[PDB]
């Protein structure tokens, strides 16, 4: 043990700079929040005629609202007034510095993100979504690829430093290249009818499946009782595996034997590990019993720490925090509940939270256990834990993934044709028309039936369109021919997008134009942006390098397919059919009913005279394998997982209502998955995904991937950039006195002190506050102008001594630009203020914000800001190729969500800002999930069929007959998408990481 926390003390050591980068961002970028935000959480839709609020719709929030245009309206009567609390509990905000110091820390570790990007875009508009934007990719996903790529070298760094019987068994030995075969296809048979077990089964299904698992049971014990009568049993028991086959024997002969209905479904259920058997003949599977075996194995040591950490925390956290959580309760229990689901009153639930934070879902606790205990406990608590924790995960992941793996007319005029084809102008000009015919589909909403005139110019504009098109097919035909064409393979997707919209217009010729085929052939118009890829350089090389990889996604894909359907499986013997419940519903809100007036079906249908009571089902269950493998999605992603625990531990046997935490130990069942599937799998992927970049890299005679011709010219000037030691001494003044100003500005006097001044600016920008007191307001812009002056006297004298040595550097020209801006923004403000015209003062935040500059100047002498940073710029064209491909398939599916889910019932992740409705709107969401935040909000309003969630028989909005979703493409929108963002997004982390190593 002590050997290995040696080195986790070193990688905590080579954490020396990430640290000092991370805390300057995360400190400008909360200057920036408090500036633009301050008092904007606080703006709540309050009624006129203390306060009379209307909660928000399903939830018991108070509204954040605006006075904006695009930042949230109230209802009828209710006026967007700033009043004194807060949303959450008064934690989230951005009111002073450190405030907007919690929030922006809860930005870049991206734990609940989405919920603050709600809130402050519906307080102060949509339009402050490129704070976001721009926080996530420089906070979240930069920050955190500094810390994975530090900790690498580290550990590198590490390891790089150091008679009768005898006949029975003249045919107990017949075990030849057919006998094996059997065992196989039984193994898989058998699986097979394992998943194929369901939640409502008629008797005959159940018993076809009971006599083909008695078959199976009694075939392998068969094999088995062959075995020990072949071998002797003692070399028997000397083989590894031989072994396990026996223990699984054993344990179905068990199962089989003791009899109840459904007796201990980890019984039934244990059969399953069979499968890792077809690892012989399938060396992925091998890979990745290799790995887990590591973990248990050579590097035991850093699991034992990982243990030692969790049971301490768990530990103190009881201690400390236990008894106050029993009787503040109410103080943080649900609205209805008596005890609240995450606590610290025993060792399981406080293991729990330990867990939950090494997933990494650790404010929306520390909220409650702030509201409970004491406030600088759990702050110290939360927080180390949060360190520790996502630190000693990330050093074993790291050593699994590293050790563990790396072990004569016709013939001119096509002439003509041809030659015309290649003429950069033409190009261009298509690629013209490319942009405009996708650009027009974003025109295409929710609202276009209310304009008459805008429909009608698309409508012109897309005949016009699906004739250019094709005139240049012809035209490349006719070019290059019909042997040629097709061979190239960026023509097929042209010819498929152009016989989709010649068989759309015809439809819209005929009247065949309802049929339902066709208007789903409609629907598919949203690929008109994919004639993109061919014609930009840049996504055509990425597409390159993704395509160059699929095959190794496929066999992990299938190894993941296996192994995730190992635990469906499970869960479908667990949980199938008892995610159902009861809930008196009135409008808009859903209640559990108590289970003093149901505990069944048949007590909603004798209660249900009212007509409140509906008896419902949790939207994403465990019914099927299929719905089994969407639940296991959640749970891996952490999305929408909460609501899946909860009614699988509250579970209780079929048609019965469900009890609060009635089956407390089944998040064992989660935790275990969490462990296996997402660690192991997620390891397993990560290692094979390096492989493969290594060894594409390598075939290519090691050059560089997502990036062009002419981008490898702009990497070589970057390159020489950072790199260029003498610099001309400059020549010393003739002047006396423009003499002088060069030898007191020169030496490092004046640097230090002009740089400790911006430090003291600093700390005066970090007092500013929301509703502070008129004469600190006052006193703290006099101070402003104290160091607007002090900044001009600095650039003026550099001026007067240095003339043009000046403006050869650069941050000479940094500075001087916000000086300007500074002195500007002053003027700005002093014209535009109660003197002149009265704007909206939401202008004046704006304007403070040229200040930041003069602190953005500190990076002069930093070596660490300094260099990562330029390590940052030097990835930053990659970065462009692959934003770009991102781009292209956010935008695509931007159009088919616009026009398969306007008419969804508004639901918890879909509500009057952020749906489907409009272009702004649906990229607003595609981007909220990009990152796949919160994209089980999305989902659910989708799933919705029918009473109480949506009206099927609605009289007006013409779509699905009703508010309702598409669950069958709901599931296929929301979860390819998340795994295309995630291979994407994966090529952005090799491009960094592999800049951060040169
Ligand atoms: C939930 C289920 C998740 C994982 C269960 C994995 C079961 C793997 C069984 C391995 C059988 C074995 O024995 O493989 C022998 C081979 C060959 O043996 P040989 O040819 O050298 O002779 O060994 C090798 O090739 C490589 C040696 C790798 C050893 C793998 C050890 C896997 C143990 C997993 C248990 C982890 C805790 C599970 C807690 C559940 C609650
Ligand atoms: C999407 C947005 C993406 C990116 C935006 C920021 C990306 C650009 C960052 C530029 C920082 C920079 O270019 O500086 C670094 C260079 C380094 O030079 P070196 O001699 O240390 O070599 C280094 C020695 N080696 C070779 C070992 C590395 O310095 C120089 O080139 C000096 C010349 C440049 C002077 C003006 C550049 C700085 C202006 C603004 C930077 C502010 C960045 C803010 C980032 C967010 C903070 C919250
Ligand atoms: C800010 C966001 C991104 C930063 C943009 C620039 C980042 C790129 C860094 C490198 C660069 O491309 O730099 C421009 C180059 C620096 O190369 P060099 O001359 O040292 O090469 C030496 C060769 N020799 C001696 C012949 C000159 O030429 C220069 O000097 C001009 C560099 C001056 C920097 C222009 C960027 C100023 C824009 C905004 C400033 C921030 C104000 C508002 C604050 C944000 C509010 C939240
Ligand atoms: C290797 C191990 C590494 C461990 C690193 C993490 C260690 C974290 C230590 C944090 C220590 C915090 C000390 C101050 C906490 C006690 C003061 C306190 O009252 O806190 C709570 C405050 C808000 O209070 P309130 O609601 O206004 O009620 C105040 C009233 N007087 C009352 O006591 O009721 O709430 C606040 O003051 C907000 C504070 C936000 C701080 C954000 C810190 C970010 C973490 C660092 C990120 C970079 C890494
Ligand atoms: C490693 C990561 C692997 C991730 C795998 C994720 C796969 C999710 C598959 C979900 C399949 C699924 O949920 O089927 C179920 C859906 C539900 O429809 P319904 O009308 O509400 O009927 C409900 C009733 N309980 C019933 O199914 O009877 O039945 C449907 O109607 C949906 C049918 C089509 C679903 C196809 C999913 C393809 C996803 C592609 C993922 C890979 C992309 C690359
Ligand atoms: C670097 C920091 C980047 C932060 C970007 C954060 C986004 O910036 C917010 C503003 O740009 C939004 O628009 P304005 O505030 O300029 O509009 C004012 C004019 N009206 C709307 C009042 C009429
Ligand atoms: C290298 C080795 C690995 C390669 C893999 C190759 C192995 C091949 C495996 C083949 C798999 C084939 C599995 C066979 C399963 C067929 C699937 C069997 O179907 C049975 C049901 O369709 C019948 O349903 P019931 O008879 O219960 O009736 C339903 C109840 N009602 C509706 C009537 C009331
Ligand atoms: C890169 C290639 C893919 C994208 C191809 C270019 O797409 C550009 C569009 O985003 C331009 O904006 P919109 O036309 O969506 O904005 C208008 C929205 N309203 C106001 C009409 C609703
Ligand atoms: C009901 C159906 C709904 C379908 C909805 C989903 C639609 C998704 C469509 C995705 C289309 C993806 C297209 C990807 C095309 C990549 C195609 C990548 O191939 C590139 C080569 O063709 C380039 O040609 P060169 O001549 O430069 O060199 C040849 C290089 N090789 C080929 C010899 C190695
Ligand atoms: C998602 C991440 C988005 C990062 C977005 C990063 O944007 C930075 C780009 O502007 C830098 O691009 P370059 O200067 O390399 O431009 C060269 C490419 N062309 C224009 C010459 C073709
Ligand atoms: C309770 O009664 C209400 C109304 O009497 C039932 O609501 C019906 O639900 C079915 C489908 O479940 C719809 O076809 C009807 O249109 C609904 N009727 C009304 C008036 O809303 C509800 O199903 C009953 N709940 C249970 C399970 O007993
Ligand atoms: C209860 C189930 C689901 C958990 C996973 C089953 C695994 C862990 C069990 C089943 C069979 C067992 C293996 C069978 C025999 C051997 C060979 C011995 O030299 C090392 C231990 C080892 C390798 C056992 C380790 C534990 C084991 C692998
Ligand atoms: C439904 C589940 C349980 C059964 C899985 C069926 C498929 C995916 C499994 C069963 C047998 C497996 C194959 C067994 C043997 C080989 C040979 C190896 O060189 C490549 C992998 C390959 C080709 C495996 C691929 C995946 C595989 C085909
Ligand atoms: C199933 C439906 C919807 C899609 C089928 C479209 C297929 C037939 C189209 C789309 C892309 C086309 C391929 C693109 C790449 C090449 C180049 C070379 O390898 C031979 C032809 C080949 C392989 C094309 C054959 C036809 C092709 C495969
Ligand atoms: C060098 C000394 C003076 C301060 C060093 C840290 C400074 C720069 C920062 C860190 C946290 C900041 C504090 C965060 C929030 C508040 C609460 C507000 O009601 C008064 C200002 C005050 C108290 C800030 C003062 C400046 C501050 C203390
Ligand atoms: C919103 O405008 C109303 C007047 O219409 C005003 O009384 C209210 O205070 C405003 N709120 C804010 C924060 O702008
Ligand atoms: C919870 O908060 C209320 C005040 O809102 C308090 O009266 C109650 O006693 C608290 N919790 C306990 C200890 O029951
Ligand atoms: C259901 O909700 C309504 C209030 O909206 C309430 O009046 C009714 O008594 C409740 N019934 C039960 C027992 O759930
Ligand atoms: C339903 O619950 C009641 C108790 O409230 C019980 O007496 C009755 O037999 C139960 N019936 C069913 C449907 O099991």
């Amino acid at each position: 043990l002590k050997v290995i926390v040696g080195a986790l003390i070193h990688s905590v050591k080579k954490l020396a700079d990430v640290t000092i980068l991370t805390i300057f961002c995360l400190s400008v970028f909360a200057l920036v929040g408090l500036q633009l935000f301050k008092g904007n959480l606080k703006n709540k839709c309050v009624k006129n005629d203390p306060d009379i609020y209307i909660n928000k719709r399903g939830t018991s929030d108070p509204l954040l609202c605006g006075n904006g245009s695009d930042s949230g309206h109230c209802p009828d009567g209710y006026i967007c007034l700033k009043t004194s609390d807060n949303p959450d509990f008064n934690y989230t905000s951005f009111d002073s510095f450190a405030w907007a110091f919690l929030s922006l820390f809860r930005l870049m570790t991206q734990d609940s993100w989405e919920r603050l990007y709600q809130q402050t875009l519906r307080t102060s508009g949509k339009i402050y979504m490129i704070f976001f934007v721009l926080v996530i990719f420089l906070g979240s996903f930069y920050l955190v690829n500094l810390i994975l790529a530090v900790v690498t070298m580290a550990y590198e760094e590490q390891n790089q430093a150091t008679w009768v019987k005898l006949k029975t068994i003249l045919f107990g030995l017949v075990t030849d290249p057919f006998a094996e075969l059997t065992i196989t296809l039984c193994i898989v048979v058998n699986t097979i009818f394992m998943a194929m077990e369901h939640h409502g089964m008629s008797p005959t299904f159940e018993a076809m499946l009971q006599i083909g698992n008695i078959v199976f049971t009694i075939f392998f014990t068969a094999e088995m009782v062959f075995k020990i009568i072949a071998f002797d049993p003692y070399y028997y028991f000397q083989k590894k595996w031989n072994i396990f086959d026996c223990i699984i024997v054993t344990v179905s002969l068990l199962e089989l034997g003791v009899a109840k209905k459904g007796s201990l479904s980890v019984l039934r259920s244990f059969r399953l590990l069979r499968v890792f058997k077809l690892a012989k003949s399938w060396p992925t599977l091998n890979t990745l019993i290799k790995i887990i075996g590591n973990s248990v194995g050579a590097l035991g040591n850093l699991t034992i720490i990982l243990a030692i950490i969790v049971f301490v925390f768990a530990l103190v956290g009881k201690q400390l925090l236990g008894e106050n959580y029993r009787n503040n309760r109410k103080n943080i229990s649900a609205p209805h509940e008596d005890w609240p689901r995450w606590h610290m009153h025993d060792f399981f639930h406080s293991f729990l939270i330990v867990f939950r934070i090494l997933c990494g879902e650790w404010i929306e606790n520390m909220w409650a256990c702030m509201e409970v205990g004491q406030k600088s406990i759990c702050l110290i608590l939360f927080l180390t834990v949060m360190v520790l924790g996502n630190l000693v995960v990330l050093n074993l992941f790291i050593a699994l993934l590293l050790n563990s793996f790396f072990a004569d007319v016709g013939w001119q005029v096509r002439k003509t044709c041809y030659r015309i084809v290649e003429h950069s102008w033409f190009e261009s000009f298509i690629i013209f028309m490319i942009l405009l015919s996708s650009g027009s589909l974003a025109f295409e909403d929710y609202y276009l039936d209310q304009k008459p005139t805008v429909k009608a110019l698309l409508e012109y504009t897309d005949r016009v369109f699906t004739f250019i098109f094709v005139f240049e097919m012809l035209l490349k035909w006719v070019a290059y021919g019909f042997k040629k064409y097709f061979t190239n393979a960026w023509c097929w997707l042209d010819f498929l997008i152009v016989n989709i919209s010649l068989i759309s217009l015809t439809a819209k010729i005929l009247e065949y134009s309802e049929v339902a085929p066709i208007k789903a052939l409609r629907t598919l118009r949203a690929l008109r942006p994919l004639r993109a890829l061919s014609r930009f350089e840049g996504m055509r090389v990425v597409v390159d390098a993704l395509v160059g990889a699929i095959p190794s996604i496929m066999n992990v894909l299938l190894v993941c397919l296996i192994f995730w359907l190992i635990f469906s499986i499970m869960g479908v013997n667990l949980f199938a059919g008892k995610f159902w419940r009861c809930i008196n519903y009135t409008d808009g809100e859903f209640s559990l009913v108590p289970l003093s007036i149901v505990n069944n079906k048949s007590d909603c249908k004798i209660q249900n005279s009212t007509g409140s009571f509906f008896w419902v089902n949790v939207k994403v269950n465990f019914d099927n394998v299929a719905m089994g493998y969407l639940a296991l999605l959640q749970v891996a992603t952490f999305k929408g997982w909460m609501d899946i625990m909860y009614a699988a531990v509250d579970s209780r046997e079929v048609n019965m209502q469900p009890k609060w935490e009635d089956n407390v130990y089944m998040y064992l069942y989660f935790v275990i998955f969490i462990i296996f599937g997402g660690f192991f799998t997620l390891n397993l992927f990560v290692g094979v995904i390096i492989d493969n970049f290594n060894q594409q890299k390598k075939k290519l005679g090691g050059q560089d991937i997502f990036m062009t011709e002419e981008q490898k010219k702009y990497y070589n000037a970057m390159k020489k950039l950072g790199s260029k030691k003498p610099q001309k001494p400059i020549p010393r003044p003739l002047n006396k006195f423009q003499g002088f100003v060069f030898d007191i500005v020169t030496r490092q006097a004046f640097d230090i002190t002009i740089m400790v001044l911006i430090c003291l600016n600093m700390i005066t920008m970090m007092v500013e506050t929301d509703d502070q007191s008129e004469e600190k307001t006052k006193i703290l812009g006099k101070i402003n102008q104290f160091f607007v002056a002090v900044f001009t006297g600095e650039c003026v004298m550099k001026m007067f001594a240095l003339r043009q040595y000046y403006f050869t550097n650069g941050w000479n020209v940094f500075d001087f630009i916000v000086v300007v801006l500074s002195i500007a923004s002053l003027i700005f403000s002093a014209i535009l203020k109660s003197l002149q015209s009265y704007f909206s003062p939401t202008l004046f935040r704006v304007i403070r914000l040229a200040r930041i500059g003069r602190i953005l100047r500190l990076i002069r002498a930093a070596k660490g800001i300094r260099t990562l940073l330029f390590a940052l710029m030097m990835s930053l064209p990659a970065l462009f190729n692959i934003g770009l491909l991102l781009f292209l398939v956010m935008f695509i599916y931007s159009i088919f969500g616009m026009s398969s889910f306007p008419h969804v019932r508004w639901e918890a992740g879909i509500d009057d800002m952020f749906n489907f409705q409009t272009f702004a709107n649906s990229m607003l969401c595609l981007f909220q999930i990009t990152t796949s935040a919160g994209w089980d909000g999305l989902l659910s309003p989708i799933l919705n069929t029918g009473p109480p969630y949506c009206d099927p028989n609605l009289p007006n909005s013409n779509g699905t007959r009703g508010d309702c979703g598409s669950p069958a493409v709901g599931i296929i929108f929301f979860t390819t998408y998340i795994i295309i963002s995630f291979l994407i997004m994966v090529n952005m982390y090799i491009a960094v990481i592999l800049e951060n190593f040169n």
